[PDB]
C-alpha cells in the first residue's frame, strides 16, 4: 500500500517535533529544512569545488553550486508534474499526498541542493587519489580471506592474526570501508556527524543514493545491483543509517522514494549544462557540435536537437541552447514523472533496480547520446585531462603530508589529543592544529563512546583517526587543497 | 481603488506573449518558465565571483552576491508565506484576488529577489563610483544645470549646452545626467530586457524595479516619493519601457510595484546579520568581541526588552548546553532565527496594514523605517558593520584598489569614445578598420551582446534627424558602461592587467 504519510517522515534525530502538527505546522517544520540548508557554509563551499571544469576562472562555467542550483529548478519540474498528472487520476488523496503536497516538493529540491555536498576537493580524482592512498598502506585485497599468510599491510592492529580470531571479522571490514571512499557516503556523514544540522529524517534520506556499505567486500546482490553502485554510507554511521532505516520504512538496501527525482533532475541537467560550457569554454563551435550529435545516434533527434538547431539559425548561439535546453526538458520531465508513476510501487518500496531513464526508451536514448558526446570531445580534452592529473598529486601530497599523524601509536596519539601540545612530537601538534576543530571534535566524540578495555578498541582507534583525516581532506575547496599543498611543500 | 491582484499580477511578456483564459493552472506553469530562465541565464551565475562586502575573498564560506541573493531568496519566502497565510485568514485572499494567484505571489518574490544585484557592477559601490566619476570629468553635468551658457566644461562637442537655443539643449541636459548616474539597479532593468532578453512576464519585470527615479533625473526631488526616488531605478535608455511597463501593471509614475517592499525587506534583513557572520570568520574579531560591540552599541536598552529577546537569548544558548561546531556557528543560527521570528512577520503585517499606499505604490516607507523597536534592531549591524566590518584595512585596501582597477578600463576604452559618429560607424559597419588598428582591436573585445544593443537601438534611430548624433552618444557610451558593469571582480581585475602588460 502506497502511503505517503508513513514515509515523508517530520521528525528529527535530536530535539524532534512531536506528536499531532497541522498541515501547516508540518510545512514549517520542513521550511526550517530550507534556512538550514541555505544557510550552511557546506553549501556555500560548493562554488568553490568543481564540476567538469577544475578551477575554471570564468564565472559563466558552471561549479557544483550553480549546477546544483539548475538540478533544484529540475526536480521542482519533475515533482510538480508528478503532483500534476497523479491530480488527473486523484491517486494523492489515495496516497498519503493530500496534505503532503509542499513537503514532497521541499524534499527534492533540498535534496537537490544537497548532493554532491560530500564530494572531495577534486571530484572522482580526490576519491581516487583518497582511495588509492589508502589500498598502498592497508591493503583491503589481503584481509579478504583467512589467516594468513604473508599480510601485506602496513597497520599492525589491522594485520589479520593467524591467528583466528572474530576480532578478525572487524579487521576486513574496516580495511575495506576506509578504501572505498565516495562523495555519496562521505555527505551523510557530513550532514549528520560533522555538521549536525539536525533535520527531518525525511531530508536525511532525500540524500541517500546509495545504500551499498562502504565496508561490502562482495560484490553481490542482483535484485540490488544498482542501488548498490557505489557505497552510500560508512561504517561509521551503521548506526545512523539504521535509525533511518526505522524512520522512513526503509528495508535492508532499499531506497527512499524521493531520491529518483533528484537522480532524474541530476542526470537531466548536467549532461546539457555541460555542453553548453563547453562551448563557452570554446572547445568547439555550436556547428561543431551539432555535427558532433548527428553523427552520434524523423525520429526524436529532429524532435529535439534538430528542432533547436533550426531555430537557433537566423544570439544563434543563445539561441541554439535555450532551445536545447527547453526541448529536452518537455520531453524528458514527463517520461520522467510518468515513468515514476508508473514504476510507483517498486519505487516506494525502494527496491526498484534501474534508473529512473530507461536505456530501452528513445528518451533515455537522447541522454546517453549528450553524456557521449561529451566523454568523447570535451571530457577528453587535454587541458581538463591535466588539471585532473594535477588534483590526483594535490591530494595524494596531502595525504603523505599528514601521515605522521597515522603514524603514531596509540598511547602516543591519544596524548596528542588531551595535551594540545606535546613536546616530543613538535611536527605531530602542528599537524594535528592544522585539522579543522568540527572535524576532531568528531574524533573525540565517537572515541568517548568506546569500550576503554575493549580488544576492538585499538582498531576502532584507528579507523577513526582515518576518518578524521578523511574529513579533513574531503572537506576542502579545490583551491584550498591546492594552496594548502604548495604552502605545506615550502614551494610557496 | 480597489485592491484587486489580479490587475497586477499579471502573465504576459512584451514579446510572443501568450492570450486568452488561462487555468490556474497554466498561470503557474507561465511564472514557473521565468523561474527556468532567471536560474538558467549566464547574469546570475556570473554572480559567484561578484563582490558582497568582501572583494575575492578566497574561502567560499563568505558570502558572493550570489549565496547572498540565494539566502535573500528564502527570506522572501517566509515572508510571503506570513504575508498571504495571514491574509486568507482575515478577511480575505479572495477578496483580493490572490485566491488563486498564490503560487505566483511566492515565485515573484523568490525569483526578483535573485535577480537584485544583478547589475551591480564589479567593484560593488567602486564599481558605481569610478564610472559616475570617469564619466563626470567627461561630460560635467554640473553646468547643464540651468541654461547658457557659458564655459561649458563639457568635453564632449555635439553636447555642449548651446547657446542659443536648441531647446534639444534638453536633450543634451538629460544625456549629461543619465551617463554620470548609473546605478546597479537601473543596469538590471537593462539587463534583464535589453540585454540579455528573456523576455520576463511584466510582473517579474516589476519586481526588480527597487527606485521610480530616472537617472536623467537633475531636480532636487519630490516630497512624496521622496523615498522611492532616492537613487536611479532606470535609464533613459528604458524610458519607453517603463511607459508600457507602467501601464501593464497599472502603475502611476514614479509608483512602485507591490512586491518590491517585500524584497528590500528579505534584501535588508539577510546582508546586515550574515555580514557579522562573516567577519568573524575572517577572524576580524570574535563572537565574543562581537557581542561588546552590540550591548555597547545599543541605548534605552534598560532592562528587558528586544537585545534580550535575540541576542542575549543566543548569548546564553551559544555558552555551552547545545553546540555542534561549538557555541559560534551555534550563537548565529540562534541569532539568525531569533531575528528572524520576530521581524518576519512584524514586516508582513507592515504590509498587510498600509497595503493600499503599498499596492497603489505611494507608500514613502519600506517596511522597517520606523522608530519601532524592531527598524533599532537593524540598526545596530549595520551600525556595528560600518565601524567595526567594512572599516577593516584590508577591505578598505581592495576596495582602493578596485576603484582604479575599473577606472583604469575606462581610460583603456577611452579610445573609442573619441572617435567621431562617422568614424566609429564605420569600425561599427566593416568590423575592422584599417586606419584604426588599435580602436579595431579595442572593439572586438566589447562582448557581442553589448554591441548587438549599440546597432539595434541605433538602427532604429531617424538618421536625418538632428537628434541622432546625441543619440549615438548615448548609445555609445552605454555600450561601454555595459561592458565594464558586465564583468566580475575578477575579470575586470585580469583585463586590467593583461592589458596594461603587467602579466
Ligand atoms: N573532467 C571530467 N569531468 C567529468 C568526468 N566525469 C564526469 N564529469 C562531469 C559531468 C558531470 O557533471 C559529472 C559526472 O559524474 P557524476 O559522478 O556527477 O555522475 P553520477 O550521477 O553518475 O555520479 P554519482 O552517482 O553522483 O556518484 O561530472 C571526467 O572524467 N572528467
Ligand atoms: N565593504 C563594504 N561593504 C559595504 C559598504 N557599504 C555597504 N556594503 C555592503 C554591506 C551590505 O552587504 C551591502 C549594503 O548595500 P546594498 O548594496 O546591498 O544596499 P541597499 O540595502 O541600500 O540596497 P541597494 O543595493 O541600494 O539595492 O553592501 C562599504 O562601505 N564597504
Ligand atoms: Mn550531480
Ligand atoms: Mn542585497
Amino acid at each position: 500500500q502506497i502511503d505517503f504519510r508513513k514515509k515523508i517522515n517530520w521528525h528529527r534525530r535530536y530535539r524532534s517535533p512531536q506528536g499531532v502538527k497541522t498541515e501547516h505546522e508540518i510545512l514549517r517544520i520542513f521550511e526550517s529544512d530550507r534556512g538550514r540548508i541555505i544557510n550552511s557554509p557546506a553549501i556555500r563551499r560548493l562554488q568553490q569545488k568543481t564540476q567538469v571544469f577544475p578551477l575554471e576562472r570564468n564565472a559563466a562555467v558552471r561549479t557544483r553550486l550553480t549546477h546544483s542550483m539548475e538540478v533544484q529548478q529540475v526536480g521542482r519540474y519533475i515533482a510538480k508534474e508528478i503532483l500534476s498528472r497523479l491530480k488527473e487520476l486523484k491517486l494523492l488523496e489515495a496516497y498519503g499526498l493530500d496534505e503532503l503536497t509542499g513537503p514532497f516538493e521541499s524534499i527534492v529540491e533540498m535534496s537537490c541542493l544537497m548532493h554532491d555536498i560530500g564530494n572531495p576537493p577534486f571530484g572522482h580524482f580526490g576519491e581516487a587519489a583518497i582511495n588509492d592512498w589508502f589500498r598502498q598502506r592497508l591493503h583491503p585485497e589481503d584481509a579478504e580471506s583467512q589467516p594468513l599468510t604473508d599480510d601485506r599491510c602496513s597497520v599492525a592492529a589491522l594485520r589479520l592474526r593467524d591467528g583466528e580470531e572474530p576480532l578478525n571479522e572487524l579487521r576486513r571490514k574496516i580495511r575495506q570501508d576506509l578504501c572505498h571512499f565516495e562523495g555519496n557516503a562521505q555527505g551523510i556523514r557530513l550532514v549528520h556527524t560533522l555538521m549536525r544540522m539536525n533535520l527531518t529524517w525525511a531530508q536525511v534520506g532525500g540524500i541517500l543514493k546509495y545504500t551499498r556499505p562502504a565496508w561490502w567486500r562482495g560484490e553481490t546482490p542482483e535484485t540490488h545491483h544498482y542501488l548498490m553502485k557505489k557505497p552510500g554510507y560508512y561504517l561509521s554511521e551503521e548506526a545512523y543509517i539504521a535509525r533511518l532505516r526505522k524512520e522512513l520504512n526503509l528495508a535492508l538496501y532499499s531506497r527512499f522514494p524521493l531520491t529518483w527525482i533528484m537522480e532524474a533532475a541530476d542526470d537531466i541537467s548536467y549532461c546539457v549544462a555541460d555542453l553548453e560550457d563547453a562551448v563557452e569554454k570554446r572547445i568547439f563551435t555550436v556547428e561543431q557540435l551539432y555535427h558532433h550529435l548527428h553523427e552520434a545516434w524523423g525520429s526524436l533527434f529532429s524532435l529535439v536537437v534538430e528542432n533547436a538547431w533550426e531555430k537557433s539559425r537566423s544570439s544563434t548561439e543563445d539561441q541554439f541552447f535555450m532551445y536545447l535546453r527547453v526541448n529536452t526538458l518537455n520531453k524528458l520531465v514527463p517520461y520522467a514523472a510518468q515513468r515514476f508513476i508508473d514504476n510507483l510501487p517498486a519505487i516506494f518500496a525502494g527496491t526498484f533496480n534501474h534508473a529512473l531513464l530507461e536505456d530501452a526508451s528513445e528518451c533515455s536514448d537522447l541522454l546517453k547520446l549528450y553524456k557521449n558526446v561529451a566523454v568523447k570531445h570535451v571530457f577528453s580534452h587535454p587541458d581538463v585531462e591535466r588539471l585532473e592529473l594535477q588534483g590526483y598529486r594535490v591530494i595524494s601530497g596531502l595525504l603523505e603530508i599528514y601521515r605522521p599523524l597515522l603514524s603514531l601509536s596509540l598511547s602516543d596519539f591519544t596524548e596528542l589529543v588531551e595535551k594540545e601540545r606535546v613536546k616530543r612530537f613538535p611536527i605531530e601538534s602542528r599537524l594535528f592544529h592544522k585539522l579543522s576543530t568540527r572535524h576532531r571534535l568528531a574524533y573525540v566524540e565517537a572515541v568517548s563512546k568506546l569500550p576503554s578495555d575493549s580488544p576492538e578498541f585499538p582498531l576502532w582507534e584507528y579507523y577513526y583517526r582515518c576518518r578524521l583525516l578523511q574529513d579533513y581532506i574531503s572537506g576542502m575547496t579545490d583551491l584550498y587543497a591546492w594552496d594548502e599543498y604548495r604552502r605545506l611543500m615550502a614551494v610557496e
